[PDB]
This record gives C-alpha cells, sequence and structure tokens, in this order.
C-alpha cells in the first residue's frame, strides 16, 4: 500500500465508523434500538489502524535525521483518528518511511472503538437520566508490535476535545509555530499586529481565528470583535491563530499564570505535533544589574514547579535547543535595535527558576540558597514547565522572558499595575518572539535536531 | 596604594614571613629555640593581607563584564600567598578595580600564620618523634570585610601542594588553557605534537614541562624523556605544560578514570584560576546510529557520579557555555572537516551520563530507564564532574568525547584493547581540543560570560 | 553422571563450541561464509550446561557446613566456561554434592552462545568497518530452575577478560589469598620479599607472575624486570602473583585509590572465588591518641563511598568475619614484635569511614557529626567497598590499615610524599597481611563460615 492510498483508506474507514456510531446513537435515542454485538466485533465503531513494516535492509539509512527513522526492523502500528485533520502530517510522515526506507504500509480496522462523545458534533446530547445511563452502558465510552506515533487515537481525541474547550478555537486552525504568553496585553498586541498583517497584501497572513469564534479576514466589517471580552470568561487559555494559505502561521495561546496551566495546555497541544513553542512572558529579575524591560534567555531551569516531578524527576537534565536559542538571540538583536554586541546590556542568558508559589517572596530566605546555588537570573511560573513538556513530547522549545520587576531590589511590580518600563517593552517583546519564529520557519526542516529523541523514539515526528 | 606598589609590598611581606618561619624552624631543630609569642602576634609568620575598598560612586560602572566588578560598595579583603606566582593575575585584577572603579588598595600583615609545611622547600629532613611533636606543637599548622577572591591563602597553599604532588609538575608552569584526558595515548599524542611545535620557530610554544621533572626546550639533546615511564607510577594525574613566552600555552592533565579524580584535580586546579578546561576523552556510544570514532558534544549531563551530590544537589542545573560549545563545534568542523558531508554524521550533540560505576553494564536494566528519560547519547566517568566543578569554581568548561565503543550494541571494547577505529581517531580528537582552545584564546576576554556568576560573586575573576 | 565424568564432558563440549565458533569466524573473514542457523540451534556456539539434581532425601545432611549444601530438593543448573581453568573448583564442588548428598550430575549443551570476543585468543580482531558490522551482526555478541553457582558462563567470561586487562596478568596465575593495596610502595616491598622467597629452597613460593608479563622463577637472569615501570601506565590495577606448586600462594593487587576501583576489581575477582581478600593500605587517623605508623583493625564501616548504595543499601549491616579478625589481630602481635596487651598501643580496633571524596577535609564540619556518631577511628577510600563486595560475593574479607597521617591534628601528609614514619612501617605492614594469610591458610577449610550465606545460597562455594 502507498501513502496517498493509505490516507484514503484511513479516511474511508474512519468516516464509516463515526457515521456508523452516530447512526447507532440516533436509533437508540429514537426507537431504543441497540447495535448488534456481531457487527461491532467486525469493526463497526472502530478507529482505522495504521501499520508500517520494515525488513531492516536499506543500503544507506538516514542516521543523522531527527525524525522518520527506524531504530530496528519490525512492524510499527497505531490507531488513527481525524485522518483529514492530520492529512498533511500523516502524508509527509508515511512518505518518508515509504521511500527512504521502502516500508510496507497497511490500513485496517483496529480493535478500539471510538468513544461516542467524540462522534457527536453539534452540541452535547442532553438526554435524561435513563437515556444517559443507557448510552454509557451500551455504547463505546471513555475508559482509563512497536508504537508508530507518540499518541494513539483515543489519546488524540481526548486532547483535541480539551484543546477546543480551553482555547475557544477549532483545532483545524492551530498553526505549527506556537507562542505562549502569561499576560493579557500580549494578545492585545498580537491581534493588532495580526489584523494589520491581514490587510497588507504582501503578508502571508490571510486570516485570524479568535478565541470565542470570530473569524477575521481581509474583508471583514469592523474587525473589533477580534478580542471579544467574553473570551477570558469562557476560556481558561484563549488562543488566536494567524493562519496562512499553507498553514504556516503563528498560534498564540495565553496560558495564564501557573505551572498547572502550562502543563495542561502542553499535554493537549502536543498531539497536534507543533514545530516549536516559545514562552514569551514576564518574569522577575533577580540580579541587581537587571533593569525592568530587559530580556532573559533561559539556558537552564531550576524546576520548583512540582507539577511534573513524577513523570520527569528533577534530576533529569532539560537542555536547550541550540537552534531555538540562536533564533531567540538573533531575534533579540534584530528587533531590539542596536545591531550587534550591545545586546548584552539588554539581554541576559541564564538559569530561570520556575515556581508554583505565587507568593514565593514570603519565603525568600528558604529559597535564597537554591537561587544562589543555581545562579538564577530570573523567576517565573511557566518556563520550566513549557520546556519540560516540549522535552517530553519532542517539541522544540525556548524561553525568552522580559523583566517586569525586581522582587529583590525594592521594585515589586505586578502585571497590570502602572509600569511604564515593562509596558513599554511588551510590543517589542512579542516581536522578538515573532521574529524568532520567522527565523526558525526559514530554517525549514533543519529546525528539528536529535536532542529530544529517545532510544525507542517512534518513527513519526 | 597602587597596583605595582601593592604587588611589591605583598612580595616583601610574604618573603619576610616565609624566611622568618624557615629561620624559626631551623633554630628549633639545631638549638631547640622557640619563637617569641610577641613577634608572632606582630605578624612574624603571617601571610600578607590584601584589601580593596570602593565608595560605590562611579559614573558608568561596568555592568556587562563578567569579572572584576563590585556588587555593592564596601571593603573586600583576603589573605595572599605566592605573590610572585600570581603576579600576573594579581596585577591584572587589581588594575581593573583600580581604574574602572577607582578603588583603595592596601597591603598589610594578616592574622593568619603560614603553616610551616608550606615554607619548607625540601620534603622531609630527619625529624624523629619528639622533634615532630615539637614542631606541630609550637609552630603554625593547617587546622581545617567581604570575600575579595574565591580562595584564601591557606586554601591556595593547600591546593598548590597537592597540584604539584598529583601532577609531578611545578605550579609555575601551568597554563591558562587546560585539557583533561582519561587515556594514556592522549599524552603520547600531545607530547609528540608539542615537541614538534617547539622545533617550529613560528610556533609560540617554546617549552614543555613534563610530569616527573623533564624540561624540554628547542635545544635539548634527545627529547625522549618527555614521557618518562616512571611518571605514571609516581603521579596519579601526570600533567604536561606547553609553555609560551607570555604564558598562554596549553596544559594537559591525564586525570585517569573515575569521578573521584576529576573532582580532586579540579578542587586544586581551581585556585590557579584557569581560563577554561575541556574534557577530551573516550566514552561509550549509547545510540545505534553512532560509530566508534564519532564525536559527542555534551550539552547536558545526567549526574550519576555521586561525588558532588552534597555540595551541588543533582537538581541544580549545570548549563553549557555557549562560547565553549561554539569553539568545540567549530573546531570539530575545521579539524574533522570532510568536503561532502555535514559534521552531523560524525558529531552528535546531546546529553552525557557520567557514572562512578565502571561496571554499570552489569546493571543495565536498572539504569536503562534514566538513560532513556535523559535521552542519553553517551556514557563516561569524568564529564559531569569536570563540568560541575567548572561551574562551581567559575571556570569555563566543555566536553567533547570520542566514542570508543558501543556497550549496548555488541562492541564492548576496552581502552588498551585493539580498537582500530578509536585509536586511529585519538590524534584528530586531541587536535579538535587544541583547536578549540586556539579559538577560545583568540576570543580574548570575550571568553568569560555571566552564566557562572553568583549573587555574592567575588570581585576577582 | 559422576564428577570426573562431568568434568570431561564439559571440557569436550566447551572446546568443541569455541573451536566451532573460531572456525565460523575464520570462514566469514576469508570467504564471507556465515554459519547455518540450523547447527547453531543445535548447540554449535554454546556453553556447556551443568545440572545437579537432589531428591531431598539424605539421612544426615551437613547443616553446619558453609558451602556445598542444599536448601531444598530440586534441580540446580548453570552454564559453564573454561572448565579447564576451574577444573579443581568444579571437581571439589561437584564431589561434595555427589557424595554427602548423592546428587544427579548431568552435562549438556545450553541455550547460550559464547560471544565471539571470548573465543578470539591473540589480540582483539581489527577488521574494517563492514567486516566488523558483519561480525557483530551475524555472530554471538555480548548482549546486556535454581542457580548452581554464583555466576553464569557469560558473566565469568566478561570478568576474566576484565581481570586480565586491569591486572596485566593471566587469570591462571591468580592465587586463593588476595591482598589489596592502595600504595605503590607495597608492591615494591612485596616483589622484593617474593623474589627472596623464590630463592630460599624451603619456601613453597616457586614463581612470581608480574603485571606486564614477566615470569620470574628460581633460575631467572637478573630479576629486575619484576616491577617493570611500564606496568603502571598500561594497567590500572597491576597484580603480582606469588605462585606455589599447589596454587596456594598470595596474589597482591594494587587497586590504586578510590571506591570505584575497589568496586570494579572485586566485581571481577569474585568470579575466581578467592578464599579471602584483605585490605592492606594507609589511612588517616582520626583520634588524637593515634600515631603515624599505628595500625587500625576495622570492625565496622561507615559507608560514605556511594558506589554500592544501589545494590546494597547503607542500612544493611556489613559484619566482621571473626576468623579473619583473629588472623589480622594475631598477625599484628607476632609481626609487630611485642604481643600480650601491648599491641593495644600500636593497634586500634574500630569503625573506619570509607569516602569517595579525596578532599573530604575541605568539608570537615559537614562530616564531623557522622564521624563522631559512628565513633570513627580512621578514614580511607577503599575499605568498606572491599568489605561490602566480599560480603556481596561471599568472599571472606578483612581490613588492617596503617595510619599514614592525622588530618585532624596538623599532619595532613600524603602517601606518596616524604613521610619518614609511614614509609618505615610499610614493610612490617605488608608482613602483617602476609602473616594473616598464613594463619588463615593453615586454618584450612575452617576459614569459611556462614555469616555470608543467603537464604537462596548456591550449592557451589
Amino acid at each position: 500500500l502507498t501513502p496517498a492510498q493509505a490516507l484514503d483508506k484511513l479516511d474511508a474507514l474512519y468516516e464509516q465508523s463515526v457515521v456508523a456510531l452516530r447512526n447507532a446513537i440516533g436509533n437508540y435515542i429514537t426507537s431504543g434500538e441497540l447495535p448488534d454485538e456481531n457487527a461491532r466485533k467486525q469493526g463497526l465503531f472502530v478507529y482505522p489502524s495504521l501499520t508500517v513494516t520494515w525488513d531492516g535492509s536499506t543500503t544507506n539509512p538516514p542516521k543523522t535525521r531527527a525524525f522518520g527513522r527506524f531504530t530496528h526492523a519490525g512492524s510499527y502500528t497505531t490507531t488513527i483518528t481525524r485522518p483529514t485533520l492530520f492529512r498533511s502530517y500523516l502524508n509527509e510522515q508515511l512518505t518518508l518511511l515509504y521511500q527512504d526506507y521502502g516500508a510496507h504500509i497497511s490500513v485496517q480496522p483496529s480493535q478500539h472503538e471510538i468513544p461516542y462523545p467524540y462522534v457527536i458534533d453539534g452540541s452535547e446530547l442532553t438526554l435524561d437520566r435513563s437515556m444517559s445511563a443507557g448510552l454509557t452502558r451500551y455504547f463505546p465510552t471513555t475508559e482509563l508490535f512497536s508504537p508508530l506515533s507518540h499518541f494513539d487515537a483515543r489519546r488524540v481525541d481526548f486532547s483535541l476535545a480539551r484543546l477546543r474547550h480551553y482555547t475557544g478555537t477549532p483545532v483545524e486552525h492551530f498553526q505549527p509555530f506556537v507562542l505562549f504568553t502569561n499576560y493579557t496585553r500580549y494578545v492585545d498586541e498580537f491581534v493588532r499586529w495580526g489584523c494589520s498583517q491581514i490587510l497588507d497584501p504582501d503578508s502571508p497572513y490571510i486570516a485570524l481565528s479568535c478565541a470565542g469564534g470570530n473569524w477575521i479576514t481581509a474583508e471583514t466589517e469592523a474587525p473589533e470583535e477580534a478580542i471579544s471580552d467574553l473570551a477570558w470568561k469562557k476560556h481558561q487559555m484563549p488562543a488566536w491563530h494567524l493562519i496562512t494559505a499553507d498553514g504556516q502561521g503563528i498560534t498564540l495561546v495565553n496560558i495564564g499564570v501557573g505551572p498547572s496551566n502550562a502543563k495542561t495546555i502542553c499535554d493537549h497541544l502536543a498531539v497536534l505535533r507543533p514545530d516549536v513553542w516559545l514562552m514569551i512572558g514576564h518574569c522577575g529579575g533577580l540580579r541587581e544589574s537587571q533593569a525592568i524591560g530587559d530580556y532573559v534567555l533561559a539556558h537552564a531551569y531550576l524546576r520548583d514547579d512540582h507539577v511534573l516531578d513524577a513523570v520527569l524527576p528533577p534530576d533529569i537534565p532539560i537542555p536547550s535547543i541550540a537552534e531555538v536559542q540562536r533564533a531567540l538571540y538573533d531575534a533579540t538583536k534584530l528587533v531590539s535595535g542596536r545591531p550587534g554586541e550591545e545586546v548584552k546590556q539588554r539581554l541576559r542568558t541564564g538559569t530561570v527558576v520556575t515556581t508554583d508559589d505565587r507568593n514565593w517572596e514570603l519565603r525568600y530566605s528558604a529559597s535564597a540558597l537554591r537561587f544562589n546555588l543555581s545562579r538564577a537570573v530570573a523567576i517565573d511560573m511557566e518556563s520550566a514547565t513549557i520546556a519540560a513538556q516540549g522535552y517530553r513530547f519532542r517539541v522544540p522549545y525556548g524561553t525568552l522572558l522580559c523583566v517586569s520587576d525586581k522582587p529583590l531590589h525594592g521594585e515589586i511590580k505586578l502585571p497590570g499595575q502602572a509600569n511604564r518600563f515593562y509596558e513599554g517593552a511588551i510590543s517589542e517583546h512579542l516581536q522578538i518572539g515573532i521574529r524568532a519564529i520567522d527565523l526558525l520557519r526559514a530554517e525549514g526542516d533543519r529546525l528539528h535536531s536529535r536532542k529530544l529523541r529517545t532510544f525507542n523514539e517512534p518513527p513519526f515526528r
């Protein structure tokens, strides 16, 4: 079986099962009819399954490439979902393993049923007690030789549902390059620059999906509902996507403050397999020489976030992705005016402490030791978590914070309070992040390295 | 008081006390005479003391520079030893604080006596029980307003004695750029290249200090005792210095194998305030695609060495020094350069696991999890220790290992055993290290950054 | 099957497989021929397997003996290697279980192939890239109901190779009684006393195997290459065997300094199933009343070596072997001249602290508490490791250190420096170790006790 072919068989098998499940649900709701256990065991409500086999015999196997490689010979499989949504990714990936390795592709019904909630489109069914009990009782509900991809169908549906809920946006609009912010003013500045881009006929940005629903295009009357206020009330982590024809835009998610959110948003965004995600937010400057408005390029993290300790012990080193670091560094040179070495007065490269204690100041003495020991340069509440998650899910990551205050030097400022020097910097900061993406986007495929690969790294990126 | 002046008063005061102490000892040995408690309280056997004061008022204080800065106004002091040995360092450092900050320098007897063992140039004499007891009883011995430098006189004398004992070399010969190796063949290759350098009249290298005593210069008859075999029996960590007129050569220490030595050697070498130290050694390749002879540039370390856990918890991040990484990376291109390929096929940048268990293979299953979790790319026994020490003592550091075998893929070769492809890579490997040093040396003062500075970082480099 | 019989069938089966594997390798090198998967599944490249069954019915089973016993009835098996090398051991052991328990012995091809590296005699092969790839690809490589012995064939071959590499000696020359030293001068003193023994026609010592290769016998011209200097450069842990006709001589290994080495050397030496290994080295005296040159008999260890914490938690008690303690104690009386209770002025029995931090002095305050809490009497860097390994591998062990300095009382000397008093004790010290061995050797089989036996202790010693 070939790429284009496999994609089509996946599409078919999928549509078939979702349509089939919707039907069964309809019948149970109208007449009270149940599906016959026989047709189900035949793959009635089942996700398509994708398997790629490799004999292990290839003259010059790519051993330098980051993704799309085989560690050993054998069969790699996985359940698939939303083939249409992942069409590009699935194609691009199957193609690599098909040519460079000459692999055997095969599509066929799996043994996993699509939980009914993931096939119900419009609005949640609002049946009564008995109706519901009957549904979760007689229908596929959600439950708690080698992997072809990082996540299986159920894991992906679970996260696609969450991404939409948390984001107030359709997962089809998400772009490959993500920016995470911990301050409301960043989306304001982003939407503005965005709308602006849409109008300029030279900019590739042709649309702007907004948290809440609004879809803004070149010809939209009064582009003011771009930042509907009802969004921050309805969605915990509003997103805004600046789409381009080829889907190479920039997605911005305002994750809010805290490691919980940083963790959560990444758990789900990961399934979309982003090309990179950057942390563009404010932080506390811990060094006396630092000035509000200065930038901090994280090169290491002191993980005081707790949120990921179980799955990734604190003694496991989270490195920096050289490519991403260059991008952030160069972007700070270009965007911060002074072209050259004078950046060292505005930019500081160092270790950032990420904490889950918003009132850490109340316990400075107790933290002081580690702050010094780690040679901490700034303190925030999302960085390390974003990095760790990027690391865990093989998504290139980077952190470029902006000093919004100096907790240790009498200047404790809060986000939102009058702070001309920070506030003044917000637009430039967002531009540094955007320029960094431009640089990385230009670096084409060179972006991904092998610093995130595991021994049992799946063939798919 | 000025730089040149301070240096001279330090020299004077020092020589005075050592001569005074040697005298007192001689008198006690010949007649049995003791020194008068009065002259001692007057600074008879005392190290010179160096104090530098800063009012805190300077128009444009250097706030970007890594070393030679003042965090606050006040008086910084420290005991001094071997002013002649540190003449250059002391001058260069006092000069900075004298001009850029206009500081008040003052030299005067301290309250610390020079332990008699540090003034006795000759090893052992012939003292019997009583004689000794008398010495340690009536003379000064080692007993176990802000810091001007990282180490005080006693700490420095302690380490200088050790450096010499372990190295089989005079501390005066040590050069600013250090190379650490874990394999005997590296010194062979180094001494060869060195002697060769000496002969070439264009090479800055004019002398080669050898572990054991041998001093080789342009006009030396039969330069064969360069690598005296008795050296590896007499010294645990033989060193070889390739001196240049201006003392900017390359020092190579063969630290042997194990974290204990790596830690120990750095504890002492740190007082000489090197400009950088690189780990040039062999390692095991943990990845399938790696080939014996390939290089590994460490960008993070999984610390399984235990040796530094107490003073530097495993959860404190040890970053990479961007400058050092570039140097190592570019040097690999230049020295390994092959028209028709990317270095990415010979060089791998990743996380290295440093262990204190030579037979870790006997416990693979138990380690496997962390290896994977850390995305380990190679395993050695010195890297992390060297890096952590560099980090702790503010000495730029870097690691560029050479795959000597693949433990996880049927090729468990040992250093010494036949290894067609490793042994054949050793000379090129050492050259990559040497080239990296050249690049860093050229980068002049730009080499030191602020990634190793603490909040209470001492004025001196 | 009987003892002598089993031995011969093991010899046969073994030689056959090694010869068979050598052949296959030769054919692959000359023509490119591969072995037929069929003959291999028939035990072509397989280690002999030894199985001993016991019905559990014996009138008066030895329940006091330390080794050669059955905890339960059933079948005990194990792969065998180098039957000729272990001829004596294997015989002595099978004989016990054959008579005292009347067991059913059976020898036959196992399911484990001998990794090709272990059959290649001369030097490690040095073929090119493809050749090698082909070898590790098509040939047996080293991959990482009840046990008859402590180690299986593969584990034993692994260690025999290491023992030779580290020791610079053939495993055949290793003697039952081992002495470990951490100071070069001890081997000097040993080789001397050894060459002397060889000449005296009453001494059982007839040969001296030397690290590096030298074989010295009664009639050897100029016995000066006994301590070839090139040894300490080629071998990390040089050994010297003083062989006797009946192979009951004394083996001395200079393990160097550090817990890593101590651990490593024991991991391998253990497969030769020594009768006992003693730690004969220098240490720091922590008690004011101690004098340089005094002896320390360890009766407990404060394990600060980290190196074995995983396999043997620090809270697991490592006891003293009464027999070995007496031997060390009595030997100190005899060799140290004045016996009776006077020994109490030269010998101190107490708890020793073994650390992996050579510069523990720089952190005395942090250690002081535990030193006191453990009533520490001396500090070294190998003891506990050697002891623990002895404990782990059921090899009787003991520690008799010699105070080379007093860190806490002014004299912080260095074994390798001018220490008139320590240097003078060295020869006597080595003799105490040698005498202790003589005493234990005389104690015949009574030497082994049950303090090292586990619940699932293997039948073989």
